């Protein structure tokens, strides 16, 4: 509870408030994490097994949860939970199905023709956290993507004994096998296979350190799989003029607060007397919260900022890049056409970041730390790969081929020019 | 060395038909480069004139290439060469602005608006390699695309001196600065950035076992860059049936031959006589190529493979995955909806790889050594980035309320779920 006041503050203080968090990537975790993935890419289940009885110790037999085991828990959960997450599914699939490239052919110049198709990832991996608290809301986020995108294989790993909650999801949501395996080993037997586990070509979803560093290893190894995309701490930035009321922004900046310790919670408004009511706010929820240290933590490194104006607001926000942006303004549609970089924006009084991360339709797998300069929120794209193709007729070839032979031959790619002196003389003979 | 039976290998022999050879890095070209990124970082313009003092015959002065410069440089080149570039950017341009992606604006439920909309990378840097020959075409795959996406910042960077053609053809096509670096510091500096050199968010462009091990540095450190994609080997794949030209699949497997000595150059025939008439062709073509010890090098490594049918030429090139697919047979285009994965597809006898490489209008900055199972030929959207937006209206947020706080009691995020009974509770303050 201490408002910053931009303006006030030296050029460093504002370079340094803009800062996120040092990256810690400990030595002993890269250690771990490495030592982990050449085991189990050398031993498989065996090394899998072990690690299942030491950590969390749950002596897992079948790696796979059987069709039996996936019943039973769907028949344990309330018929208010299951039409819930169905309103969420028809959402997220409404939105992503939205996303779909249409077909591009053109004829650049006439007998010359180019496209651009799209094809499935083949295989995909999805990961979701254990914990006594059931994130089964990242499998929708995942799993609907994947099945709109054609993905022929689809698989997941969790924690084990794996949530009611998350078996029922990944039913739900056309999840082909899930398996009994978590953290670094379970990205490593996605990565490279084991003999329960299929090796796929991507893997999705975040998760906590051992997790992260996993997907960072063996996304640079030859003998790895892709990822979907780097990780780091989360972010909120709310920008919030006058009108705004405090009890919905404070609202916000505690929902981001619960998702880590390490989260980042800004608030930018150009009224001091709106910061200093949010922080009042934040403090009176935050007494309100039953599991509140994770967040009381988050809120050790939040900045409540005092702008001149909300032109600085949105100057800020763009230099920064939130992970997510929540403008309660009161010409917040008005302002998106100057946002350049954020990874999903939420729009007035009545968009609390809990409906996309639940139920809008949007996905709430997101770029953070820094990661939105170029990369964007998960979306049908990131199950998929663009594929171009090109046909040019005997005309089109024709008349393009002086340009071709001379830039092959500036180029000095002499076996470039030649196949095209090849076909300009056969087409010369037939003529 | 000649005709390999698909038919009569063993499995194993197979598997190993379509492995990649796989080499990664010496620990000292690792070292090297981690110096280089750590002193440009450290000490910019200065580490970058110390480095050209140690290679170049002269010393660089300004790492900006001047107006002045670039125009002598058109001055000099030919009206043909012009003309031909001016072909080829059209043609880029045309297919790379039907990439833009349509508006995408559903209410997934009423007064429930979510969007995704596009943003372009802010600033990228595009790297050129220097050499005898001048790789212009690579500026014009590059710089087009990144017009069109509206980066702000666009600079390149090259080996001085610089090639007239490499300065014409960054000025057709807007870069607005063009630098006088090279190699490891060049990628280290637009990463960066230096007291000249702009620090940019992206960097594009393929180059030597340094540059690609200093984009694989910086890609991976979180003061560094994103990169265009990974790099590798590079591959063709033709497909060819009895009434394809022996002279035209030669041409081809000799484009990809003489682009680096580790090219991987494939042909799959269901006849043992094309494969037989091919061998030929290439050998004797080979022979009329004025620096062919490259391509003779990767053509130690071709495999020119009878196979039973058409139908296993694709169940083989589709495991495989190649960089550049090459279709000579009859029904051609009827293939393509059975291939599932290749960076890019041409298709009958008029389509050779030059007419991709130079001017038919598709990129030439493709995915190869197995990315094509996860990665996409370069094209407008690796310069822009995909940002969602939802807007719900009262009504549209009351309708999802349920839903939402039933998904978060659930998950038991706290906070999330008081956002939602907040918000609810206002508008029945309201009415």
């Amino acid at each position: 509870n201490t408002i910053i006041d931009w303006n006030s503050c030296t050029a460093e203080q504002q370079r340094q408030l803009l800062m996120r968090p040092a990256i810690s990537a400990s030595e002993s975790i890269t250690r771990t994490v490495n030592d982990i993935l050449d085991n189990v890419k050398a031993r498989g289940d065996e090394a899998l097994r072990e690690y299942s009885a030491k950590f969390d110790k749950t002596t897992v037999t079948a790696l796979k949860v059987s069709a039996e085991e996936i019943a039973a828990a769907s028949e344990r959960l309330s018929d208010e939970l299951k039409q819930a997450m169905a309103v969420a599914v028809k959402n997220i699939e409404t939105f992503h199905t939205a996303q779909k490239l249409p077909p591009v052919d053109v004829e650049t110049q006439p007998g010359v023709r180019c496209q651009q198709v799209t094809r499935p990832v083949a295989s995909v991996g999805l990961y979701i956290p254990g914990g006594s608290a059931p994130l089964f809301s990242t499998v929708l986020m995942l799993a609907t993507p994947a099945s709109i995108a054609g993905c022929k294989k689809v698989v997941l790993c969790s924690p084990p004994p794996i949530a009611d909650e998350i078996l029922y999801a990944a039913q739900l949501c056309g999840v082909q096998d899930v398996f009994n395996v978590g953290g670094a080993q379970a990205i490593a037997a996605l990565a490279f296979g084991t003999e329960s586990v299929p090796k796929v070509d991507k893997i999705f979803g975040p998760g906590n350190a051992f997790v992260t560093e996993a997907k960072r290893q063996v996304s640079q190894r030859l003998d790895g799989a892709a990822i979907d995309m780097p990780a780091g701490p989360s972010e909120v930035l709310v920008i919030a003029d006058s009108g705004a009321t405090p009890d919905f922004v404070a609202s916000d900046l505690l929902s981001q607060a619960e998702h880590g310790p390490d989260s980042q919670v800004i608030l930018l408004t150009p009224a001091a007397d709106m910061a200093r009511r949010v922080a009042e706010a934040v403090e009176r929820q935050l007494a309100e919260l039953p599991r509140a240290e994770t967040a009381r933590q988050a809120l050790n490194a939040s900045r409540l900022i005092v702008t001149k104006d909300l032109a600085q607001c949105v100057e800020i926000s763009n230099q920064y890049g939130p992970e997510h942006l929540i403008i309660q303004t009161r010409n917040a549609r008005e302002l998106v056409d100057s946002i350049t970089s954020a990874g999903s924006v939420f729009l007035g009084d009545w968009s609390p970041e809990s409906a996309g991360d639940y139920a809008s339709g949007t996905n709430h797998v997101l770029p953070t730390y820094g990661y939105t300069a170029t990369c964007s929120s998960l979306g049908l794209a990131d199950f998929q790969k663009r594929m171009t193709v090109q046909e040019l007729s005997k005309e089109g070839f024709s008349a393009l081929a002086s340009t071709i032979e001379t830039l092959a031959a500036a180029e000095r790619l002499t076996a470039h020019k030649n196949a095209v002196t090849l076909r300009v003389n056969a087409l010369k003979e037939q003529a």
